[PDB]
């Protein structure tokens, strides 16, 4: 009758809880798998519940006492399972882990914040002390000497510009978010205060019903979804939270000012707030994203959003019943109505002549995205987001001419918001492709025109060429071009750019970018391929070597007249974290990344032109949360002056923007870090600490190169101990190389040693280069010490790292070993565990600590409730590769229990990847 | 800065509040009040703010003392504005007086239930005591011996009907109603426990513009609604509150059930809630109310349906993602998928379809409304309700058969529930006709055929022919029948019936219902224009000799065979208490209808046939809130029998289903108190108190008739003391009279005397009846006392009597005399008032009571908290009146304070109307 | 249930009791008895007092209805 009471005690014996009436995560998740129990027991019977739950408690006496015998008794009774029986246990285990999260999320959601507080830098590191915007205008007046005038004004000329990119192992689809919202939305209520008995009988079915139905919302599908389909799922939260956040943030900035003493709102139309989208317009190394499927997503953007204007005008339309005008506005109406309302109700005749025009926009689209003809014509419909905007703003002048600012600044208000900031698509897409697929277009030009061939001519020449070619009075060439698939490929991509509306569209990202011609190349195809509103060019520089030539690439760009002149005083440069961790080492491209941004800001200043960084993934800006905040104000100072550009990466984007609090949240506390480091840059490194981090990036890129790609059996241990062979061929998302680890790709690089709790990509090298320092000269502890205490870029670095250490289990990897690798290379792996482990310890006593996550038990109670469930899943995915690889493996099945194989590891992939989350 | 302290104190001293944590009305009333007024000041200036808080001072200080000299202080105040002053000034206490009452529903809402209570039948008078579902099961099982499977089955086999009608002062517009709910929402949000400061702030600004937005959405209409308009805005509620509630009411229902261990729902086809309406069906003295405007509204209703269902449905298939069905639904999915979703979701598929057909439902409707044609055919659209149950009832079982059934009870339940209860339009349309014009129709008839005047027959020629033209083998008339313009009215409504579905309509009522034959004309005339699905014919009877009769009649027409066979065993009477109060006075009426009642179930018991009583206007049952509750619960015994049919006044709708806590329970209250009835009736009376009422009741008539209609100057003194004239002028609903009061209708007769705060239509005759009982012996004092104690019947009607002196003030009626009656009629005017004052007395004592609802703190406070503002309202009514009745009467005005008579009239007839709400 | 078989199982383990374990006992349940009434002064000490009440003579008869001594002077 009532198991919810050693369910709960045996999660307490696991987390030595707390008293806080806030701290209820534990009474979450006792409750929540409680109710999941009794579903599997009702739909699959006594005998599978009793299964998962032994299966449970085997991995609750793992994370106690870490015997890995454990491990082997979990893994006799996965194995032993007949795959229906696999299947269902793992989606399960999978589900409660989902379940654990969604718990996570309601205990961020309403954690109380702490009231008093140091106000130094660690504050911005947790949700509860951060400041919000309201602090920040605060601070910036008082410690910075800030008139509000002042902060106002900085505040009206920001940008901070959100991408949303691709999950790496498919985004959940658009009902199961309406399911986990109503989840979380009962758990909330169930511990109202405000609320009485039967209302929670009928909460209490509420959630179990619901938790029943995510559980069966679970077809089995290997073929991958379409590109298109992708991307409509990754739309999902603006329906969710982000179309009323923005509106509600923002409303919220309009009282921190009232709080200053700034009477004004923000301008409906100040773009504090963009989002773009790389879902379609991403193809560097990924040949399913054709030209055809970016045509396709710019006109589902179009038809999402117009859909939601549409919808969204019709309350707008409720609310506009008043009768008093301006002139202005009686004049329009009685036109609109002389070509169905009265004319007494002025702003519904307006309102109304809105929304058939976006009915149309939204027909217009639908049919060519299904036909490519539409009856509809352009005149018709609104092609610029000025055209939507001006009606508005005569129905808001008109009421504040009437006396109903008040009224104005309602919904109307809202909604002039949401227009301008979500603008006619819902985001702007990005376009990336790399450079040498530039090269293999501009070769195929110059050999067919006989002047020789672009990829053997030198640098100095391809520049001179480029811009002989960028001035020329003459095309370059026709459709009767000789191409291949490849190079009609890239060309069609520039002319679906030069078809579609610029409003669709941002930068043009060129991957693996190094030189001046790398950007000017494309400058010329867009010209070209008569691109009459060009995208903006943006160099990704991945390597270490490509990072020490990104300044002297940008001086030369910038020194030249036409790309000057056609810039018009605006850069954006992008960095990959993950990319160039990849080919350095974590520790050896943070540093040349934090160097990067200072060496290229300093060349555009002197070139006068205003540089926006475009953060790509694996940073610490990535994390989402409080550390998003920290993150932010440790950039390098004059770094983002005004504009940040950030990736919202794919498996943080849940929490930073499901539940509707946290989306809150994370707005806010992108605009209050922007802000507040424009005007208080954190301290610049001391000289001994520059030249302590060179000396150990020399050393920590010496260790991670001659394991990753010195050691001549290291590809072949990877392969073994690593599901990323399959995570290739069962492809979930792009595809896996482009050869050995320079050919692999960032992404699948970090899933392979996430997916073993190793998280090598993260932490390798930090050893090697914490140990050499403090060798070297004992004093360097307390310097690397001092750095942690008081340099926010050293203390993010390190704080990353040491959320990547509390989700590891080198006993998981050595079980992986154990099983899939061969006695010969075990020695390898026990070197590579040790590495580990001596990385770790070094890493505790730099940040003063002697636990992992220590300075942040918030975090570690949420990582340590999730481990239970992940390692069941680690067990069952380590045999199961077993299985599919070796033919000869087998065991004893039990007889069926319940009333694929390669099934079993989609599931065990996703699931370690939904609960893994962020690492690097 | 502040003054809300000063508003809440002044609030204070003329209530003596209360300690009680929920108690907040005053505390809401003095934060609306700071709000509105600051409002004013912005929009209008202060010196107009200023003078609006200088009447309401002189208010104040009149509701303390009764010092009449006050009404002339604010008179003279009033009187002094130009116009446009005083539009603003009638339209601010207006506003504030709506203000008042938003503050009450929020208080109502959210008031904590009794927790310890005596379980008598004074604990169903009040929301805080009275019964909720499942204490009502519990008490069936435990005081009255009835098994759980007894009351389940009682439950499913019982329908409760509630009957829509016109506001009688015109119906709020939706947009208005949208606005006041905001109010309440931010209002109730303002005094969470769970939410911080910026989020007050944020409600406070949302608050303040939303009380804006509701005082701008005022524009000045003196030409009326149409009728079609009028249905419209009456029909606003389902969107508000009842489209909900309805589900979630019989989900609570589900819950009781589990509760006492039944383990069953109600079934979702069980029809326990109809809605049914008047609004353009009831043509009764009522010449706008055409057939086209019939044909209309049955058009209106079908379109608002079948709009609500489709844009529900979208939400049902976003969750229905589910794969697993049974056979059966695979069948059809893969059909409906071989003739736009994938056929891996097959409830989409099917769901999908039931959305077009919806669609099409709804386009058919509007094309037939705007053109009377449309190119939609019948065939793909809904013409009955079980089209449309059928592929819902095939989700619901494919779900159970897949082990989802858990599934199936949510949201799919919630919808085939809201199909079910609101079936194709939300509501079925009654007819309203009176007799006289069916006799005319028939006249008409009789005389082209050359045989005679059916007028000129007697009862029981008249029953002789109409049988033998019911089984006549030979049509009656043609389209070459000559006509009267109303003739052809009548006719052409009959043919309406006939064309549209019976889905439609429910009853034909015949007002002003005296004999048998009255119920066979309008069977014959259904039957000769060829209403194939004939609607039931149900009797109002009105007048007391017309009640005396109404067991014979309907003895009468039991007897006949043809009408026997007819009515399959069920036959609707309707009772109309204004109506009945009318010809004979309020008590003695009370007492008719309750033997009426008692005398036509015996009949029908004896002819085996189901009755169902149908309660018109202003009986206790229409009180709305507790007080509805204990009026079922005093029914005579057997006379709702499992059917319940109830009018909704249309002064009560708001206060009954504006709120979602209020619909819930008012729909609770409704199928709470009919159950319990049916196994529980009240005690019958005692011979003495039967013999006491009925020597009362000669008394009451006496009194009252001698004075309503035998007294020559009575209706000269009504037209000058009361508003009547101006409220038939200015036509407000329908029109006044059909002569003198016998020729008036029943709500002009209401409203006039509610108008001047004096009611005499409730209370005239009370007066006589208890002081003639008491001299004639005294002991009747402590029979009338015991009756009160004990006869729930008579408790309630006195109860409604002594809430109608609550919201009296003889001082008002004193001031119009005073203004608008000429001198020779002032001793009657003191006379009436000598007689309010002594009912009054004898009303007190006879109740135990030393002031008015002394029993009912809760509502005294309500009432008191409102005159303030109703007071108000009156002084400036009763010298409007002055001014639009006397051209020669003049005032100096004040120079214009600010930045038509008749419009400041209208407006404060409304007012008025606001703050009374029901009374008899 | 009262089963009034359970009445001689209590039976049957009390009498088998040496008089000093029977002593032990009797005076258990005796102090659990004395500490169930100390528990029912403090739950009669702290309820809360009912606002609404009839105001006839049967809420006389409750602590939790009653008249304190200014109602009553009131009344
Ligand atoms: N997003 C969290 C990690 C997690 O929730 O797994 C962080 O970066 O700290
Ligand atoms: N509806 C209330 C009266 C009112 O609210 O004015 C009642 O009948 O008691």
């Amino acid at each position: 009758l009532e198991k919810l009471a050693s369910i709960d005690a045996q999660l307490r014996l696991l987390v030595p809880g707390k008293v806080s009436e806030d701290d209820k995560l534990i009474e979450y998740d006792a409750l929540l798998l409680d109710k999941f129990l009794d579903i599997l027991q009702d739909l699959h019977g006594e005998d599978l519940k009793e299964a998962v739950q032994e299966c449970y408690e085997l991995s609750a006496e793992y994370e106690g006492k870490h015997d890995p015998k454990k491990l082997e008794e979990l893994g006799s009774v996965l194995t032993s399972l007949d795959p229906g029986d696999s299947i269902v246990i793992a989606k399960a285990f999978s589900h409660m882990l989902n379940l654990a999260n969604l718990a996570e999320e309601v205990q961020i959601a309403y954690r109380r914040r702490i009231k008093l507080k140091r106000g130094d830098f660690a504050d911005e590191a947790n949700a509860t002390t951060e400041s919000d915007i309201e602090e920040t205008f605060k601070k910036l007046v008082l410690k910075l000497n800030k008139s509000p005038e002042e902060v106002f004004d900085a505040l009206k000329n920001q940008t901070v510009d959100l991408v949303l990119t691709a999950h790496p192992t498919q985004s959940v689809r658009r009902s199961l978010l309406q399911k986990h919202g109503r989840i979380r939305n009962c758990l909330a209520q169930l511990y109202a205060k405000d609320i009485t008995p039967d209302d929670k009988q009928e909460l209490d079915e509420a959630l179990h019903r619901e938790i029943q139905a995510a559980f069966r919302t679970d077809e089995i599908r290997r073929t991958p979804p379409t590109p298109q389909d992708e991307m409509r799922a990754g739309m999902s939260y603006f329906h969710e939270t982000i179309w009323k956040g923005v509106p509600k943030f923002l409303r919220r900035v309009d009282t921190a000012l009232k709080n200053i003493g700034i009477n004004e709102r923000v301008p409906y139309n100040a773009p504090l707030i963009q989002f773009s989208s790389w879902m379609g317009g991403d193809r560097d190394g990924n040949p399913r994203v054709t030209p055809e499927v970016t045509r396709d997503v710019c006109l589902l953007a179009r038809m999402m959003a117009s859909n939601m204007y549409f919808s969204q005008i019709e309350d707008l339309m409720f609310e506009m019943s008043m009768w008093r005008c301006n002139s202005e506005l009686r004049v329009r109406a009685e036109e609109l109505y002389r070509t169905q309302v009265p004319p007494t109700e002025p702003y519904r005749v307006i309102l109304g002549d809105v929304r058939d025009k976006l009915y149309n926009t939204r027909e217009r689209s639908r049919h060519l995205l299904a036909h490519g003809i539409s009856d509809i014509p352009e005149e018709a419909v609104y092609t610029n987001v000025e055209q939507f905007l001006e009606p508005l703003e005569l129905c808001y002048r008109s009421l504040c001419d009437c006396g109903d600012r008040v009224i104005a600044d309602g919904s109307l208000l809202d909604f002039l918001r949401q227009v301008s900031t979500f603008g006619l698509s819902l985001v702007k897409l990005d376009i990336r492709q790399e450079s040498d697929r530039h090269t293999d277009v501009l070769d195929a030009i110059t050999q067919h025109l006989e002047i020789g061939s672009y990829r053997e001519w030198s640098e100095e020449k391809r520049q001179e060429w480029l811009l002989a070619e960028l001035s020329g009075k003459r095309p370059l060439f026709g459709s009767d071009l000789p191409k291949t698939e490849e190079v009609k490929d890239v060309l069609d991509t520039f002319n679906v750019l030069a078809e579609l509306p610029s409003d669709c569209f941002g930068a043009y990202i060129i991957s693996m970018a190094t030189s001046p011609s790398d950007v000017l190349a494309v400058e010329l195809l867009q010209r070209e391929c008569h691109v009459k509103h060009p995208l903006r060019v943006v160099p990704l520089f991945e390597k270490l070597a490509d990072l020490e030539a990104a300044p002297a690439a940008m001086a030369r760009l910038f020194s030249i007249d036409w790309y000057r002149n056609r810039i018009d005083g605006k850069q954006e440069v992008m960095i990959g974290y993950s990319d160039s961790g990849k080919d350095a080492g974590r520790f050896s491209a943070a540093w040349q990344l934090y160097k990067a941004q200072e060496e290229i800001i300093k060349v555009a200043k002197e070139f006068g032109v205003k540089l926006v960084i475009f953060h790509g993934r694996g940073g610490t800006v990535g994390r989402g949360g409080g550390p998003t905040h920290l993150a932010i104000l440790s950039q390098p100072p004059d770094t983002i002056h005004g504009s940040l550009r950030v990736t919202v990466q794919g498996e943080v984007i849940e929490q930073s923007f499901g539940e509707e609090h946290l989306c809150f949240r994370t707005l806010q506390r992108f605009c209050a870090a922007t802000l507040e480091h424009g005007m208080n840059p954190p301290i610049s490194p001391r000289p001994e600490w520059r030249e302590l981090m060179d000396q150990m990036a020399v050393v920590a890129t010496e260790e991670y190169r001659s394991i990753v790609f010195k050691e001549p059996r290291f590809v072949e241990y990877f392969r073994l101990a690593t599901p990323e062979l399959e995570y290739g061929r069962m492809n979930i998302g792009s595809r896996p190389s482009k050869g050995g680890i320079e050919s692999l790709r960032a992404i699948p690089w970090i899933f392979a040693w996430t997916q073993t709790r190793f998280h090598l990509p993260v932490w390798l090298g930090f050893g090697a280069a914490f140990k050499h320092a403090i060798k070297k000269d004992s004093k360097n502890l307390q310097m690397l010490q001092e750095m942690y205490k008081t340099w926010p870029f050293f203390r993010v670095t390190i704080d990353l790292v040491e959320m990547v250490f509390a989700k590891g289990d080198p006993g998981i990897a050595a079980l992986n070993d154990k099983l899939l690798v061969s006695e010969d290379l075990w020695p390898f792996g026990e070197s590579l565990r040790a590495n580990y482990e001596e990385t770790k310890d070094y890493l505790l006593k730099i940040a003063g600590h002697r636990d992992l996550l220590e300075g942040d038990p918030y975090l570690k109670q949420r990582i340590r409730l999730r481990d239970s469930y992940i390692t069941t899943l680690n067990v069952c995915q380590a045999y199961t590769l077993k299985r599919i690889r070796d033919p000869n493996y087998h065991v004893t099945l039990r007889p069926h229990i319940s009333k694929g194989l390669e099934d079993t590891l989609i599931l065990t992939m996703k699931g370690i990847a939904a609960g893994m989350q962020n690492t690097g």
